[PDB]
């Protein structure tokens, strides 16, 4: 209560995306005055370039920070709970390596939630009867009742609608696209947009996703990566066969094979596979430098999707729906995330611009934190964030190679 | 045979677009069984490539067929009336010729509706106080109380939700994209989509908009043209000045200068300005031929707009909002329509494929018929269409150059 919550003005940059919309929600819920909160985005909530603006994402419990608190809110929170579909979850593994690591995951996971090691092919087929007996020859599996999918875009849109009703201020397009912090004497006092509009506030959050490293100098702590996915379509008859099926994970990769209303199944590549290095000058960089900078999806449908991606996606379809191996993969697209070297979030005060805060480093697995992540960003703004989360999320330039991250390989560049 | 309405199966191709959605609505309303109606579209209603799927279009009364009737339904109909905003309409002219033609229009229009010739700049500024006094030096105007804008996308979405509720069958993507009619002895019995799905019905309607001449052979009765538009963004205080503004016409072209919630004003180019001639083989063409083929907005919202368009748009911004002449024109896009030579619709049985019906020839001015046009398509199917309308809309290959149409120039090709 230096300025009270009630009188403190906050700009959330990227407020039409996952962490940003969460932040704004939690400001309002925390007792910030709605009209004192300004949401700026290049595109109206839900942002058409937001990684979160999807028909569905997969909600799987992990060890990761906040996984279980997020899960709870998806189940209990009155805004979020109509967007989570608890279907149960099945992690499948074939071979020495996968079954080995499935056994490691099981050990960790069974301490956190009920999970069920599935030894027989019969036990597997009872949890998901849409698999065939000889498809799953040699398979083990963890079944967990806890797990499902999230109507991701709908959830952000519901945040947007609540924030509008409460009187949050909004700026989109040229009035929303961040150009620079306003700095007076090492202190951030607001934000200028590309149209020259200047918004003054006590605190500024940059929750710009994969655009974060492109808007402000992040010293390569975050490296933006494109994650390709596509669609197959099933007839109503084929679709009906996948009624009541669970979410399925091949190691670290989740899928969901029950079609939407139009027969569509979204299948993702195994990882963010691709950078788009270009010479670029984020605010705070003395000179241009080679940074991975996203291509907007509200300005790049039908962009050259790497054939490698299409092949891993077809591999996964072959594994889990052999009868559908021949289905054409259409509406191929990329959404962008940004990796830290360690896979943890970057949620910290900027080390030079006081009252400018980073809330990014999503690392391609933060949609599920949408209910809760904004709470912790508010705690950060108020200087009450737990040291454990502060450390995990700290400013940490030169703490590792974000291009590789925790992933098996460095990402290949799209230019190639 | 001749089934009852209640047992007649109808496929509507382009059912996520303007005339197609209106058709499907009028079939349901007319007493056809909802599950007997199949809506097929490349994209879910409202189609992202539909010329109808827009933040707004302008609703003016004209002499043209059905104009008054559609206006009445926009005002009366429970479904549509929430998407019509009656703001009044001001048609402005400058110069002896623009004023000469404006006098022509007054005479034709005063017969149809109330209308008010405005001879002074003071009577004009009282109808639109946003205009400056020196700006409108020399100007004349017609004011009509009857006129406003349409939430076009929202109306089609409303039709789609109602159709869904009633039990209308839908197919989209590969299951919705027309490949060919199914014919048996010169009688059309259904449709095949590009995924190979075969749909069987008694009657088929092709309401595929600018794509109609690309899917079946139309002997150049319809030529598809791109119509460019863009956006300017006003600050909230620039926006509030245009509260309560009417729609404005310079001769043929309408404008609406009151910003939406995000300060955006859409400004259209003066006409469909561009063809995309390409060798293409519609069903029923023995060989490929040079036809104007739309470039989908779903796929390519990143499309090279012609500077000529950007110029004419600037010039109309300059005319009506001189103080906003320096605003950047952004989210430039193209919307596709299909012109007949005479500008009338093409709504007719195919001359060879019995029970296959054309419902196209929108000519860039048929969004306003959304409430009513499907009634006349249903009457066509039932062989009760008034001969007056049937003649106006008839199959008429070789009846005139649709490339030029009722416009001044032939359209320029986007290749150049
Ligand atoms: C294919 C794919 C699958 C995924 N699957 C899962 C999953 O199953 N489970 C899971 O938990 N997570 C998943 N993720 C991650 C998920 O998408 C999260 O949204 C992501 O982890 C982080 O969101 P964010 O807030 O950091 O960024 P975003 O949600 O992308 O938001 C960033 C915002 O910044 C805005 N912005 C950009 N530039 C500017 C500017 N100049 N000015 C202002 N605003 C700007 C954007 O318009 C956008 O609205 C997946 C991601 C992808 C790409
Ligand atoms: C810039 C611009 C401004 C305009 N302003 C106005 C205005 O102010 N007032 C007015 O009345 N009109 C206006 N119009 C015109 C209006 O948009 C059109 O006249 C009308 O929307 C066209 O309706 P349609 O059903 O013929 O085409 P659409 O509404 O485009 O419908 C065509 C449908 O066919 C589908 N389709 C395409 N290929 C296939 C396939 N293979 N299989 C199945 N489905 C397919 C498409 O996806 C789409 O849903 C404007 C047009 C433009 C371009």
């Amino acid at each position: 209560m230096a300025p009270s919550r009630a009188n403190t003005k906050v700009i959330v940059v990227g407020g039409g995306g996952t962490i940003g919309s969460s932040t704004a929600l939690h400001l309002v819920r925390s007792g910030y005055t709605p009209s004192n909160v300004t949401v700026l985005d290049a595109y109206p909530i839900p942002s058409c370039q937001s990684a979160g603006n999807d028909l569905n994402k997969i909600m799987g419990i992990s060890g990761a920070p906040l996984s279980l608190e997020a899960f709870q809110m998806w189940n209990e929170d009155e805004l979020f709970k109509k967007f989570f579909h608890n279907t149960g979850r099945l992690d499948c593994a074939h071979g020495e390596k996968d079954i080995a690591d499935l056994k490691k995951l099981y050990q960790e996971l069974v301490k956190i939630i009920p999970a069920e090691w599935l030894d027989s092919e019969d036990e597997i087929l009872k949890r998901m009867p849409q698999l065939t007996r000889d498809q799953i020859k040699g398979w083990k599996a963890i079944f967990m009742e806890d797990g499902g999918w999230l109507a991701a875009a709908k959830a952000i849109k519901a945040i947007g609608e609540y924030l509008r009703d409460q009187g949050v201020r909004f700026g989109f397009y040229g009035a929303g696209s961040f150009k620079q912090p306003l700095l007076a004497e090492g202190v951030c006092i607001g934000v200028e947009t590309v149209d020259g509009t200047r918004y003054y506030a006590d605190k500024v959050v940059l929750a710009a996703g994969a655009w974060s490293p492109t808007l402000v100098e992040l010293q390569e702590q975050c490296v933006s990566k494109a994650w390709v996915y596509g669609h197959i379509q099933l007839t109503p008859e084929e679709a009906a066969r996948y009624k009541n099926s669970p979410v399925v994970y091949n190691g670290d990769v989740g899928f969901f094979f029950e079609p939407n209303e139009h027969g569509i199944i979204k299948v993702c590549d195994e990882f963010p596979g691709f950078t788009r290095f270009k010479m670029h000058q984020p605010f705070g960089a003395k000179a241009p430098k080679r940074i991975s900078v996203p291509r907007s999806h509200c300005k790049h449908p039908t962009d050259t999707i790497p054939d490698a991606s299409i092949v891993r996606i077809r591999r996964a379809i072959a594994t889990f729906m052999p009868q559908f191996k021949n289905k054409p993969l259409f509406n191929q697209a990329m959404c962008w995330c940004t990796d830290t070297a360690d896979g943890h979030l970057l949620i910290c005060e900027h080390p030079e611009w006081k009252n400018f805060y980073l809330a990014t480093g999503d690392s391609g697995h933060s949609f599920k934190l949408l209910p809760i992540i904004g709470k912790y960003v508010v705690e950060l703004l108020e200087g009450t964030l737990a040291d454990e989360l502060a450390h995990k999320w700290r400013w940490r330039p030169g703490s590792g190679d974000a291009l590789k991250s925790r992933r098996e390989a460095p990402a290949k560049d799209l230019a190639d």
